[PDB]
């Protein structure tokens, strides 16, 4: 399928064995600010469920589909590959909704549903929005969608903006600078400390943070799940030009997202920005290994750009540039392995 | 292989990643027993090591095959599966060991030696010293050891003892009975309430605790490298009859372990126990489902019976039983799937 061709499959066992657990669902499940966003979305935009027909992309625990089913839908499938979908099937029956969601099992890529749907409902998003790539998939459900049908979320806009923490910078310096040892126990280790530095610099930090570190405006990207196809994702080119609000060091670049449920009667907003309260996402900080000095008024200009790997993932390429000082950064990270410093 | 046959491809895969990254190397190398203790039993016993030929079995780093090294090996098979293989390659140059320390990357079950060796050396102990099945290919590899070879270490215990802990214990039900909650954003829970128990009592915890949790000396069970064979850690049954030190309930079995490095000059002991410095083995708790009540002067029976699986693991059974009163109780764990309290 679209999946197993994309994804290995050791990486695809282990991300599946992975939210098969109760305790993994009851981590995300207690992220109110999430949990009650997406109930506000779908119960204050009960004229898009009412009635209708609905695809709910890994479902999970079912919550979302327990939502569209309050809001009126007549009928909805709800998909999921892990063994989670064993446990959602048992909240569908004890809360007596069998009339109206279906657990479907599989991936949404492999299962056959019997009939076109109104409106896809789902949760794709991981940090900064693209960790995981269950975009893809909550994209290639489209081929369920009627006509004019609806995605809940519709949009989503990825932030980035430049960032100052020394303390950040010297904390994961510091800890490559282990491998500056000439005789650890007797052992020069310094010949790997240029691989211990790559390694460390290219894990994206998952923490929050005070907005007093951001160093100019955001620079905002827009995917519309209305419009965009699968394979869009597979290379996601993000140009940015900042005018610098603040002089000093360029520690790197922070990363947030928002996604808006468009719906008939109000569209809601889920932001995870540093200026919201903090939801299960943080935000993600991707540090440049050399930092770049630039003075209030200057442009730092340069390109993201994410590049989908079979590990379910992403590896990142960022370039900056001062533009009145000709100084560049280029950094490679993984988003496969963040460092979770919360 | 060996190796192939008694492991899953997708766990496999897993495992070789993990011990990939130098940052899971510099945790390692930063606990100072372990590596202090290594090279303390290495270098004390020098005649062990002078003008020999060593094999190191998944030699990561390299660090025990260069203080081979420093106590004079004149040859020295170093064997690592994962990439870290080419780092320790790095460190062989840099070194100027070529000579000396030849790096062979692959599985010890499928390389190929050109000689016999006088001496095996390496760390294959996981958490309780069987987790990750890596005391198997230690023993595999006494293929290639001469009659009267030594292994370093020699020979393992694992000592198991029954706790009470009473917070350790309603911990679990505490973080289950989220989900006996009626009405989650209109939603009720509670079906799964049962399921999240089960599944919180099946990970074996994985932190250290206060020795005044320990009701009874522990039992010990040893396992002689120099004469066991691979065969021997596919099925391991840990009788245990103890006399109990301390009325109370008692709420499981903790578990630890000792290795002991038998050479000509003299014995090295590392110890994970809970009476000894931390290390990053940490501890063990493997929680009954019911706890038992035994006074001091009872004594508790039972086995602890673990059993390998082709995740690279074991599940664990035990069962217990106070002898004064027959009261009686059980657990299932999965070794695979502890959970890192600290
Ligand atoms: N192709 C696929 N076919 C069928 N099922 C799939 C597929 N792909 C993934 N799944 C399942 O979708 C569920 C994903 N959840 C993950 C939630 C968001 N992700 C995050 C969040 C924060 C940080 C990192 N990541 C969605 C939310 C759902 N409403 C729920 O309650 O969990 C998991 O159970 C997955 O197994
Ligand atoms: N069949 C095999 N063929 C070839 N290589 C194998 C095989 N199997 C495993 N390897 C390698 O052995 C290395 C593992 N050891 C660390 C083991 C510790 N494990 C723990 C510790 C605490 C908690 C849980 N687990 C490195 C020690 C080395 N002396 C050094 O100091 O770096 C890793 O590089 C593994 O890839």
């Amino acid at each position: 399928s679209v999946f197993s061709e994309r994804t290995e499959e050791s990486s695809a066992v282990q991300y599946f064995q992975f939210y098969g657990y109760l305790s993994q669902q009851q981590n995300m499940m207690q992220d109110y600010v999430r949990t009650g966003t997406y109930q506000r979305a779908i119960l204050q935009n009960h004229t898009d469920f009412k009635d209708k027909i609905v695809l709910d992309v890994g479902c999970g625990s079912g919550i979302l589909s327990f939502f569209a089913a309050q809001a009126g839908a007549r009928k909805i499938y709800a998909v999921e590959a892990s063994t989670m979908a064993q446990h959602a099937e048992v909240l569908v029956k004890s809360n007596n909704l069998t009339d109206r969601i279906v657990v479907i099992p599989g991936k949404v890529e492999e299962v056959s549903l019997p009939e076109q749907v109104d409106i896809i409902i789902s949760e794709p998003m991981g940090y900064m929005l693209f960790y995981e790539r269950m975009l893809e998939s909550y994209l290639h459900a489209k081929k369920y969608l009627k006509p004019s049908g609806n995605m809940f979320p519709t949009i989503g806009d990825v932030h980035l903006a430049p960032f100052t923490d020394e303390q950040l910078y010297m904390e994961q310096f510091t800890k490559a600078n282990f491998w500056y040892q000439p005789s650890f126990h007797g052992v020069d280790l310094s010949a790997l400390r240029g691989a211990a530095v790559d390694e460390y610099f290219r894990q994206p930090v998952v923490d929050t943070f005070d907005i007093r570190i951001l160093m100019a405006k955001s620079v905002k990207y827009t995917v519309n799940f209305l419009e965009a196809k699968e394979g869009d994702l597979h290379r996601i080119e993000i140009p940015f030009k900042f005018h610098m609000l603040h002089s000093g060091l360029v520690h790197g670049l922070a990363f947030w997202f928002d996604v808006a449920f468009i719906g008939s009667i109000m569209t809601v907003w889920l932001s995870t920005a540093p200026t919201e309260p903090l939801t299960h996402w943080y935000q993600v900080r991707c540090l440049f290994q050399s930092p770049l000095f630039a003075k209030a008024g200057d442009t730092l200009s340069g390109t993201c750009l994410l590049i989908a790997n079979k590990r379910q993932s992403y590896d990142i390429s960022i370039v900056a540039q001062v533009d009145q000082t000709g100084s560049k950064s280029s950094n490679l990270l993984d988003l496969k392995n963040p460092f979770f410093r919360y």
